[PDB]
């Protein structure tokens, strides 16, 4: 307990260190629990919980302490270098938030989970997570790397994550913060503090943000991508924003899964940060996604799904949130890289996007300059009007396909990615997992056959022609793929109807890209973007 007292947490009478899966099951199903701690047992064998008022991350509540360690290296929200959520925090307000959390956890029954972030000993974080909520401990047991008993014996944390979801900050107005909630990081004390939000993804993406700070400064790419590997050792990575297909499409029975969301790329190859996968379950189809569906069993942890009185799950019900999720340890997938989630250098780099404007082609091979342009652009889009019965799509441009998690400037991630790709001779591709002129999403079946064709070389050998405006090389046909869909003009009444939309989208790309054109490298990439 005095070790806990070193963190500021007093008088803990009941300490649960390294809780087993069986204990976490017992704790969640305790009929005496109240409120959002409670779990419910589903007919699939997995416990389901509700994560409370927050059912996704709260970027507006994300703060990073600005001090002499971070001042000149962080990509700060206020430093005129493009928009981001790295809002500066004073060390004095940090101490206030730390007092809130440590007092909240003092005198409680605490779960302590030691885990690694990063598959390689030379660059991993040794993270100690502290929570008073059993399903939060379970989330981190699933999603981080579980140490061996030997690693546990000599465990030396170099980052502490203290989850005080049950406390809030009443001084937030005087302190200039956004709300009574907070997700704060301190790189001098090497700690994350959480208040107000119970959502487990803050811890997952928080540690991801810290890897995104430390690794590129050591020459190692740090990537919002999934990754898998063929029997020959050929590695693919799949970038993309939330919901664009990284987890869906890397979970592929023809490939060994490396990881689904967070990877590094060092001198030896591509390596997972995590010990689990965090899948979306909205409208989950057992036929369309059988491996992910099969992972939903005891020790998986369902979030915010609708569970019927009889224990069945209504996966289509988005009432609590569209962001229904399940975490599971990665070995709930049958065909994975083991015992360590890593492989060689990627030779296929796939940018996933869900184009709600219905303009981009299902697949295209990128030039080198197009790769850089679209990596910095980081496009996807949403049908935001759907619940009001309207389409109009809303663009998101998020640098590196994950600006919410970037702690350095986008160009620093671009430069090390390009360096790794060039050394490996990797080829890049752009895949629209989103919409076309039918006003419907491309089927998962068609997208998987597109991925197959990328990975087995058939797309590279295909005859291609250039789609106008975006100047994207697209194939005339592909094995097992519906041929009509390959040219996005074919799903509209006429190519001119596609063109009206392509022009709308091109202007959005051009306007977004302008902020990168204040270096000569950036200005020169304009020629690789869409052209009116
Ligand atoms: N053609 C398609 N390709 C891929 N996914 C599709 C397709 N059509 C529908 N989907 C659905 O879109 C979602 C893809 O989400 P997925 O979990 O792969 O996102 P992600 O990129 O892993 O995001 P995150 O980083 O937030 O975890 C799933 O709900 C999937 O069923
Ligand atoms: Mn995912
Ligand atoms: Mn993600």
């Amino acid at each position: 307990p005095q070790e806990l007292e070193a963190y500021g947490i007093s008088d803990v009478h009941d300490i649960v260190y390294n809780p087993s899966y069986d204990l976490l099951y017992q704790e969640e199903l305790d009929p005496s629990l109240t409120g959002y701690e409670r779990g419910v047992l589903t007919n699939l064998g997995a416990v389901a919980v509700d994560t409370g008022i927050f059912t996704g991350r709260s970027p507006k509540d994300k703060y990073i302490v600005r001090d002499d360690t971070t001042r000149d290296t962080f990509w700060w929200a206020d430093k005129g270098k493009g928009k981001n959520d790295n809002k500066p925090l004073s060390p004095e307000t940090w101490q206030h938030l730390k007092g809130l959390v440590t007092r909240q956890l003092s005198g409680k029954r605490l779960f302590v989970v030691d885990a690694f972030c990063g598959a390689n000993p030379d660059t991993r974080l040794s993270v100690r997570f502290i929570t008073e909520v059993a399903w939060q401990a379970h989330f981190v047991k699933n999603m981080f790397i579980r140490p061996s008993d030997e690693e546990l014996a000599g465990f030396k944390p170099d980052f502490i994550v203290m989850n005080g979801a049950k406390c809030t900050n009443p001084q937030w107005k005087e302190q200039g913060l956004n709300s009574e909630n907070f997700v704060a990081f301190n790189l001098t004390e090497r700690m994350q503090l959480i208040g107000g939000t119970w959502y487990g993804g803050e811890m997952k993406k928080g540690m991801f943000s810290m890897m995104n700070y430390l690794l590129p400064l050591k020459g190692i790419a740090s990537m919002h991508c999934s990754a898998n590997v063929g029997e020959k050792g050929d590695v693919a990575v799949f970038f993309g924003l939330a919901g664009t297909g990284k987890t869906t499409l890397s979970t592929d029975p023809k490939r060994r899964l490396i990881g689904d969301d967070e990877h590094g790329w060092d001198d030896d190859g591509v390596f997972n940060f995590e010990g689990g996968c965090y899948a979306k379950t909205i409208k989950l189809s057992k036929e369309a996604e059988p491996e992910i569906y099969n992972a939903i069993r005891r020790d998986a942890l369902l979030e915010n799904v609708t569970v019927r009185e009889d224990g069945t799950i209504d996966f289509d019900d988005g009432s609590k949130t569209e962001n229904t999720r399940v975490s599971y340890p990665i070995y709930h997938i049958d065909n994975i890289v083991k015992p360590v989630s890593k492989a060689g250098h990627a030779t296929k780099v796939i940018f996933l996007t869900a184009d709600a404007f219905g303009v981009l082609p299902p697949v295209s091979r990128l030039t080198a300059d197009q790769t850089q342009y679209h990596f910095l652009s980081g496009f996807t889009a949403k049908l935001a009007g759907t619940e009001r019965g309207i389409t109009e799509p809303t663009p998101t441009f998020s640098a590196c396909f994950g600006a919410a998690f970037l702690s350095l400037h986008p160009t620093q991630y671009a430069e090390v990615l390009v360096k790794r790709m060039q050394a490996a001779g990797a080829q890049a591709y752009l895949v629209n997992t989103g919409w076309n002129g039918t006003g419907k999403r491309i089927s998962i079946k068609d997208t998987r056959a597109i991925i197959d064709a990328i990975l087995n070389g058939s797309l590279d050998n295909a005859e291609t022609f250039t789609l106008p405006m975006f100047n994207l090389a697209i194939p005339t046909e592909l094995p097992g793929v519906d041929t009509k869909i390959l040219d996005p003009r074919n799903t509209y009444a006429s190519p001119e109807q596609w063109q009206e939309k392509a022009e709308t989208l091109a202007k959005l790309f051009i306007d977004n890209f302008d902020k990168y054109t204040d270096t000569p490298a950036g200005a020169a990439l304009v020629a690789a973007g869409p052209k009116l």
